[PDB]
């Protein structure tokens, strides 16, 4: 399967993980794929929050899926 990421610059990213994976192994491909760290990053889907415990094919998530990359909170 082949997810993607919108970013804040709505830029698209093409992810390669599994059904079978979790949301932060998702983000953490969003971290070299961009480059960014995962200090300020937040996969998201179909406008829902997304959780580090859960996993893609509990999300519903499938290939071509779009996700959704924004900011967090403060550091510090």
């Amino acid at each position: 399967m082949q997810i993607f990421v919108k970013t804040l610059t709505g830029k698209t990213i093409t992810l390669e993980v599994e059904p079978s994976d979790t949301i932060e192994n998702v983000k953490a491909k969003i971290q070299d794929k961009e480059g960014i760290p995962p200090d300020q990053q937040r996969l998201i889907f179909a406008g829902k929050q997304l959780e580090d415990g859960r996993t893609l094919s509990d999300y519903n998530i499938q290939k071509e899926s779009t996700l959704h990359l924004v900011l967090r909170l403060r550091g510090g």
